[PDB]
């Protein structure tokens, strides 16, 4: 098979956006945060919710739910997924920018 | 509330993740007949971008993303597309090593 049609569509896959539905179980998110608009997923805890719903380090957040997040701060997204407490957070994340 | 989950360490293993993702790491390769396999994306450092996962740049664990950091020891973290893409045409079908970081 071509090299350039499985190579391109790997680029699609980590280009496009996709969704994350998690819970920080416990109060506990998994993950660090880090830079600014976007926010990249830095520290990720294998086990947690996030991880097992694909997010990945390095990850870009694109959006929680219905709010962009491509121009908030670290602080103002830790501040939304904050807000959520124990229950459903759906995200979207790149894994490429 | 808590409940204690019963594994390793996620902390243990998601740090060590976190530094092998972010340690340079060597590639060696070929661009067999000139063919690199992959293209190059922005500056300073530049990153792989489309890249053939029958590559020899692919076999040897490259991957979309990733951060070109050096080419043997000629440092690339503050060289253009350009002058990356000039580099490594300059080995022609000989052994490229490059190292890659897949987090900055």
């Amino acid at each position: 098979s071509s090299g350039v049609d499985l190579g391109t569509e790997n680029l699609y896959f980590q280009s496009m956006p996709r969704s994350i539905r998690f819970t920080a179980e416990e109060g506990d998110l998994g993950f660090t945060l880090r830079g600014n608009a976007p926010v990249q997923v830095h520290f990720l805890d294998p086990y947690c919710s996030a991880s097992v719903a694909g997010a990945r380090e390095g990850d870009y957040i694109v959006s929680i739910q219905l709010v962009d997040c491509k121009w908030l701060t670290l602080s103002e997204v830790m501040k939304l997924l904050k807000s959520f407490g124990e229950d459903e957070i759906e995200m979207k994340v790149v894994s490429l920018l």
